[PDB]
Order: C-alpha cells, then sequence, then structure tokens
C-alpha cells in the first residue's frame, strides 16, 4: 500500500534535478542540496534515545517512526531520520531496525538488505586501503610499514566468525609477505563514521587522509595520505554520501542514511540526512543508538558540535519489562507482574532522565506498552514520572501506528524548545579529563582507573597531538557502568579503561572498556533459513 | 550529452512497469518481462570475437559497441550486450571493458564502478555461504564436513593477492575451528556464473542448491541444499538477476548483465540479457571473452545449448599489431611495418577463421585500424582475407563512432544468416571424449596428456555422475595452445590437462590446463592513484 517515491518527494518539493531514483520507491538526494538551503530556518530536533538495554527489547527504532508518524498526524510536518542496517545481523536474526508492526519504514525488504549499495561502497573503500597497502609492502615497502602493527582491518558485512583472526599474505613470494589480520563488520569502519560525519566530497576526502593506518619501523605514524589513495576511496564513496529517502507505513517521509558503531563511534544517522531533514520539516526525529549513557551523550557533546545543531527535546524510550529487569527480574518471568522489581529498576529510568537533564533538554519519557503488562504497572511508571518532573506518554504505536502516539507526540511538541547548550566538556579538555568528566556525570562512577595498555595509549595520543579530540567512549551498553553484569543504578564504583586508539579522519579518541565485538557471528539456526523467495517471486523470511 | 534512460527505454517500447531506474540514466528491466515476450520472434544473433589477444590490445568490446551503433545507423535496429566489468581491475588499471573513443557504453564510471550492485549481490551470497559454512561446523558440525575438503572458497570484487591463501577460524573456541581458505575475485563465482545462466528464479533456486560446497568425513559430496541457505541466497540475487539498461556514445541501446571469467566459466553476458535483445532487436550483438578459441567455443557449445539460440554470424576482430606480434614481432617496435611478421601471424587468424567456420558460421573480419598501420599492411590483411574467403572490414569505431563502421554493419548484414547448427560434441559425450575434440578440433593439439591429479579428477567425476557434462576448458588465453609461450599457430604439440574440477549449478566440468589465476594483484602503481573527485564534484581517473 505504498506510496510511489515522486509522491513523497513531492510532499518536501524536491525537483528530480536532485533526486537519484532507486526503483520506484527509493531515491537519493543530492547532498549539495542541503548547501542550497543554508538560508532557510531549521526546524526542531527530537533526540530519541532510552533507558539502558535489556534482552526483553524495548523498541526504540519502532519508537522513533512511530513518533514521527504521530507528529504529521496531529499537523506537524515531521521526517524521521535513521541508521542504515548491516546486512549480516538480519542474515542471523529478525531485528528492529526498521521498526515493527504498524510503525515501519518502507520498502522494508530493500532496506534490510542492499538497500541503494551505501554499505557495499565502505566495504569497496575500506578493502581496497587494505589491499593497496598489502601490495605497497609487496612491491617493496617504501614507506617501511611494520607488519605487526598494522591498525587497518579488513571489511565485510556478514556475520563471520572465522575471520576475528586470520592470517594473510601466504603461498610464497608472489603473494607478498606473510601478515596477521581480521574483519570487521562493514558499519564498524571508520570508513562508516566518517561517511556519517562529512559535510561534503571535499571534507570526506581531508578525513579519509587522516586516516592511521599502520606504524613503520621507526614507529611513526602512517597515513592514509601517504598512500595517495584516499581520492579512490572518495570515487568509490560520491553515490554514499548522498542520503536515502524512504517512506513510514503511513506515508510519512524518512531518511536513512549511513550507520556507524554506537561504542566504537557516535552511534547515529548522518549528519547531512540530520541537516537536510531540519531544513525540510517542522519535527526532525533522530534517535541514537544503545542507551542515553552512550547514543545521547555522543549525539550531545560530540555529533552536535560536528552538525552546528543541538536538540529541543529529548525522547527517553522505557519499558515496564526492562524496568523490572533492571530491579532483578529474571527475563524468564519478565511478562508477570512484579511492582518490587519495577519500583527497584525504576532507578535507571531516574539515572537516564537526570543525565538527559544535564545538557539541558527537556525529556518526555515514551513508555512503550506490551500487551502483558497490567494496569497497576502502567499507572505506577506513570506516577513515578510525575514525580521526577518529566512528561510521561503511553506509546502503542506497534500496535496501532500514530493512533498510539497521540500523547507523545503532543508532549513532544509541547516540551520543544530553545535552550542554551550544556555540553559536558570543552571541545579540547584533555582526553583523561574527559573521561573524567564522563566517569562521574553519566556513569555515575566514584573514580577511574587506567590499565597499564590504557596508560601506553595515553602516552601515544599525547605524544601524536590526540590529547584534545573529543572522546568516544567504547563499552557495554548493558549497564550505565562498563561492567555488563551491573543492572540498574550502580554509583560511586571505580570505572576502568582498558585501552584506548585514535579515529584521526572521524576525529575522536576512543576509551575501551573491555572486548569490544566488532564481528557478531551466526547463530546455530540462522536467519537466512528462513530467507526464500515464493513461488510468486516474492521475498519471505528476511522482515 | 547524453540521453536520460526513458529514452532509451521509449525505443525498445519498455514500459515503466517493468522499469526500475537507477538515478537518471540506467535502468534494470524485470526479467520476467522475457517469459512474456515468448511468443514474439528472435531477431539475429551476431557473435564478436578475436584473434589470439595480444598486450598491443585488440578493442573487441569497443568494436562490438561499435558494430551495433553503426547497424542502428544504416537502419537496422540493434542492441549491444556486454559484460558487467569487475570493479577489481579498474583499481589497478585502465580497461576496455566499456569501449573507448566514439564507441563506448554510458555511463561509463558508473558501468566501471558500483553500477547497479550486481556485483555487490554475487558477493553477499557467495560469502554468506561461507560464513554458514564455517558456523555449521562450529556449531556441532552434523554434516561432518572435512575442513580439508573444502571447495568453496570466499570472494571479493578486488584485485587482492594478499588472500590468495589464507588460515581462517583462528583465536580460539568462540570463533571456531582453525582452516586453510581462498579468496577468488567475484566473477569468478559459480554464483556469478549461474546468474548469467539462469532464465528464472526458481531455475537459479535449484542451481545454487545443486553447487559442491566439500566433502564430508567419509567422502560424500555436501552441496549447498544441504546447508539449506539457496532460498537466502536467491533473495540477496532477487534484483541482480534483472539485466542492466543503459546507452551507447550515439544514444543507442545496451544491455549490460554479469560478468562470468572466460576461462574457468563461460565468459559471456546473461542469457536473459542475450535473449531479451533478440526479442527486441533486428541485430543482437554479443560478446564472448578472451580469444575465439575460448569465448566463441564456449558459446556455441555451450551457451547457445543452454540459452536455446545459435548466432547468425561471427565477427572476428583483429588488428595488424596483433598479428605481427603473433609473427613473432617485439612489442616495443609493433608500431613498425613488418610485413614478414604480418604473413606470419596472419596463421593465428586463419586459424580462428577455420574454427569459426567448423560452426557453420559466416565469419566477418573486423580490421580494427591504428594510426600507425601502413596502408601497405592494411592491403596485405585484406588480400590475404580475400583469399582465405573471409569478409573483411576495416573498423574506425574508435576514431570516427558509427561513421567509421558502415562497411562492417554492412558486411555483417550481408553475411548474417541461419544455419544448421554444428556443435563440436554431443551434450552428453564422455568428459575426455569432449577435451579430445576441443583439443584437436580448436586447439590444433595432436594429442591430449592427462596429468596424474586430472586422471585422479576424472575418477571423481565418473564416480559422482558428471561424466556427460559440458566442458569448459581453462587454459591461457595467450596462445590457441595450453602452453602461454607459443605464438601464432602451433599444431601437433601435446596439450596437457592439469587437473578438473566440477561446477555443479553451473552445470559444467572445468578442466584446467596450468595454473589459472583467479585472484589478480595490484600493480607496484595501480590506477586507484589516479583517481579522484575533482572541485566540481566529478570523478576522474577510471576511465
Amino acid at each position: 500500500g505504498m506510496k510511489p517515491i515522486k509522491e513523497i518527494a513531492d510532499q518536501l518539493e524536491l525537483k528530480d534535478d536532485i533526486l537519484y531514483p532507486y526503483g520506484h520507491y527509493i531515491a537519493k538526494i543530492d547532498h549539495r542540496f542541503l548547501k542550497s538551503l543554508e538560508n532557510h530556518e531549521d526546524g526542531k530536533l527530537i533526540l530519541v534515545t532510552a533507558v539502558t538495554p535489556t534482552p526483553a527489547g524495548e523498541g526504540k527504532t519502532t519508537t522513533s517512526i512511530g513518533l514521527s508518524m504521530s507528529l504529521n498526524r496531529i499537523g506537524k510536518k515531521s521526517i524521521v531520520t535513521l541508521r542504515e542496517p548491516s546486512l549480516g545481523p538480519t542474515l542471523g536474526l529478525k531485528g528492529g531496525a526498521t521498526g515493527g508492526g504498524r510503525s515501519r519504514v518502507l520498502p522494508s525488504d530493500e532496506i534490510n538488505l542492499h538497500f541503494t549499495g551505501d554499505m557495499h561502497a565502505v566495504a569497496s573503500a575500506h578493502n581496497l586501503l587494505a589491499a593497496v597497502l598489502d601490495s605497497h609492502i609487496k612491491h617493496g615497502n617504501e614507506l617501511k610499514i611494520d607488519i605487526t602493527r598494522v591498525f587497518w582491518k579488513r571489511t565485510m558485512d556478514m556475520n563471520d566468525r572465522a575471520l576475528r583472526s586470520i592470517v594473510i599474505g601466504l603461498g610464497g613470494s608472489a603473494n607478498g609477505f606473510p601478515r596477521e589480520d581480521s574483519f570487521i563488520i562493514t558499519a564498524a569502519s571508520e570508513v562508516m563514521a566518517i561517511l556519517a560525519l562529512s559535510e561534503n566530497m571535499k571534507d570526506l576526502k581531508e578525513r579519509l587522509g587522516k586516516i592511521i593506518v599502520a606504524l613503520d619501523a621507526d614507529r611513526k605514524i602512517v597515513r592514509i595520505s601517504d598512500l595517495g589513495i584516499q581520492g579512490a576511496m572518495a570515487v568509490l564513496l560520491k553515490d554514499a554520501i548522498n542520503p536515502n529517502l524512504v517512506q513510514t507505513t503511513e506515508g510519512t517521509p524518512a531518511l536513512i542514511h549511513c550507520g556507524p558503531f554506537a561504542n566504537i563511534a557516535h552511534g547515529t544517522n548522518s549528519i547531512i540526512a540530520t541537516k537536510m531533514a531540519m531544513k525540510l520539516s517542522e519535527y526532525t526525529v533522530t534517535e541514537a543508538g544503545f542507551g542515553a549513557d552512550l547514543g545521547a551523550e555522543k549525539f550531545i557533546d560530540f555529533v552536535s558540535r560536528v552538525g552546528g545543531f543541538y536538540p529541543n527535546a529529548a525522547v527517553l524510550v522505557a519499558t515496564v519489562r526492562a524496568l523490572k529487569y533492571h530491579g532483578g527480574a529474571n527475563l524468564k518471568n519478565i511478562h508477570e507482574e512484579n511492582l518490587e522489581a519495577l519500583k527497584e529498576g525504576f532507578k535507571n529510568l531516574r539515572v537516564h532522565v537526570e543525565n538527559l537533564r544535564k545538557f539541558n533538554l527537556p525529556v518526555v519519557v515514551a513508555l512503550n506498552r506490551f500487551s502483558t503488562d497490567t494496569e497497576k504497572e502502567i499507572a505506577y511508571v506513570v506516577k513515578e514520572c510525575e514525580k521526577l518532573g518529566v512528561r510521561v506518554a503511553v506509546s502503542e504505536v506497534f500496535k496501532k501506528g500514530s493512533e498510539g502516539g497521540v500523547e507523545l507526540a503532543k508532549a513532544v511538541a509541547e516540551a520543544a524548545k530553545d535552550v542554551e547548550p550544556a555540553y559536558l566538556y570543552e571541545m579540547n579538555d584533555p582526553v583523561e579529563k574527559k573521561i573524567e568528566i564522563l566517569a562521574k556525570e553519566i556513569y555515575r562512577a566514584g573514580r577511574v582507573e587506567f590499565s597499564d595498555t590504557a596508560k601506553n595509549a595515553l602516552k601515544f595520543i599525547k605524544k601524536h597531538g590526540f590529547d584534545e579530540l573529543p572522546v568516544i567512549v567504547a563499552k557495554t551498553p548493558k549497564s550505565i557502568s562498563h561492567d555488563p553484569s551491573l543492572r540498574g543504578a550502580p554509583e560511586g564504583y571505580t570505572f576502568v579503561v582498558s585501552d584506548l586508539f585514535v579515529s584521526a579522519g572521524a576525529g575522536f579518541v576512543v576509551a575501551l572498556s573491555g572486548d569490544i565485538n566488532l564481528m557478531p557471528g551466526l547463530p546455530k539456526k540462522p536467519n537466512a533459513l528462513n530467507m526464500d523467495v515464493d513461488d510468486s517471486g516474492n521475498i519471505v523470511g528476511v522482515s
């Protein structure tokens, strides 16, 4: 029951001269159009985030889409902006990255799979560098690359654990020099973070060239620019920089563009998409990955300053189940009423509301209702929110579309304002200081400790002039802390930083706590088993 | 200075309902349209091939395009069908896969780069199988796959020698089991060959199911269908099965679809594209890879039988320089007149003409003129052709477009006829007899010798019931023989078969002579170094 993309484009007054179709239901918009609009006024920006994620699933993306649909429903022109999902995970398990129920972005199969080929473009560019690096070494290694100190990995958009740790370059002289390597899932690529952060092609190429590839035999930094390949990568990314226009279940507009990780990167869609939506609608609904401790913090302290914007409100997605989980309930019994676990778990919601207010944002709690939620449960969460002084609306967008999101849309429209920016750190505070602030203010730690490895990394960072970059914290999303086992609202603990690295092209330092999974595996019975093209030539099993 | 795809599509009277645009200048045509046209009349099919390829470059693709343009020009409705170029090679070296000069397919950057994503789709399907295979093993290996007897490789569309020989599955229990592996360039995938041979989605899926993945602990064949992923692979290929519509320099139609190798596979575009062109034009001009000993032979003995068609003429592309090279001339002096090397090299042309005649085809020689060519040279070639009893036209399409191709067009239109099919072998002659025939008739060997490895391979083939499959010979293209050293027209030599394998989904046995390079490397100074996006945001350095 879908609108041709030209219809959607018309709603937004987009002309064909800047529209590049992909079939009848998708188009790219020329990114250069954004600069054209530079004298046009920006609308409101609504940041969608969530309580600490649980295995019960909180449906944030579904809620984002539903909010936008509901804003349009109440007569306020709105665009939802989303990350493009990785293909890999879908071949493993059905996921929620294109929403659910009556609150989806469409056409779902295409979005979930090849879409407009942006993931393939990133992989190509990324892998080209790797190929060129090895070939440089093969042909005489003029740059004196130390093959034990290559930071740059290969990539594929596939959930393939077999490629986590490999040995390449075997078979003899004609094949070059043996070394150890790894594949990461393509979304985790610094190329993807860069694509999401670039305003234009010049910006993109400059960023690509800055990427740190390796150390040489004298421990000097080798950059992409030293290989001279940044131009070719840019060419491979020339269409990928243009955001993708699609639609919601209800025929309202959506922009889907880029998919950086929300741990080792900033975890939101491209600044190009967000900025363009802001010129084209009254309410831009944009989400950030993981809980408000990760996605939302990164959105304010980093993305917003790159992008030259600031949210007018934050929506905190919560569920009764998630709160019971955070209160100590078993996942296996989560569908059963438990008002004591609920009361205790509410502390997690409280920390996120408080943290959000540290950024001076008005907050609206979106309580995603499940079938099994009791009225006592819903009533309690609502009352507790009222006592916090936070707007709250119950959301039923999965079941009802915008008819399930009216109260939420009105709360958001009522809450949104122009706020005085309140960043946690100055763009150029020392890395250690930024970390201390984040750990204190957001993760609610009593202190930070750096491992010896991290200490050595900090020395490297200072030596090479990166001590003033913004910091992107890569920690577990399962806790406000660094410890994935700590449910609820841990406080006053010792936050441990295990390591750090520099993403010089993206323009940030990553502070790591524990091991980060950059290449997820396949389950024993993968979703691919369900996938097919039926007798009628329709795709089944994907979404 | 070129035409909106709608204008090309209108030329062929295609409706929007089976057209999927990719930007303003490309469209996919729904493949199911071909079945619609089944009661419609086939036009003529012109097979374009060439003399034994030399490093001097013969410009076969440019000529194929030129010929189609010239036919249109002389009032005969024509479509050119071409393979899609692999990205990988272009990042290493500018090539000729989109033609040259005033005889190209456009838009050429897009065609040479990501195009409509078909390469990516093939790679995804291919790699999915590899990921699932390793994960099956990790999770209990119920199929008892022998990890020393896995035939299936990984793939990327990149010239990466570092990936020719690798070790995967390292790092411990969580990552699964170590094993040896390889990457092959995507073009070389059996999935690519299958895509190019399939008539519809049921066919595709059946074919994929039959692919031999590995042997188990008991030396039993393990097939894709055993893993149950053929449906997911079909899903990933659902758009890739649809041919791509573009145009020539002169705004005439071109279909570009698939890109199998001409050594380990059949070396031409998809049967869907050739078949469709034949319903939509008077003259379908279709190219086959490498010299007439490989691409042309396979086109007649194999592709034609799968496609249910047969050419009406063969065009044999030749150059003065190639002939001199074959007569022993130095590449460095190739520009220098040398009627004696020319006389000697003509023998290569003679063999290909005689061989084409074996298939009962009328032949036209396309003498692709170079600037350095003396009149005395053009004249000698033309006389020698006349004596040989073969039509010959000098072609200047590169320089002059359509204009420079009119003589070739007229000659082709004059020569084309309905012929009695004359295949070299019967579809179910034993593999060894098929090879004997090819070696004798085409490669002009005096006998065939099978290595011990080949003999063992034959035992396998017969054991598992593949002994009556068609045979695709993977040998050097640089000689009519198996020996790349042997220029001109070697005869009476001993043709060596090194090994054999089974492409069960594609439906053929491959017979190998020597090592076949299925993962080319990058040169010391790759073409990537030239690639860029210029201040005006235009791509440079690709073509």
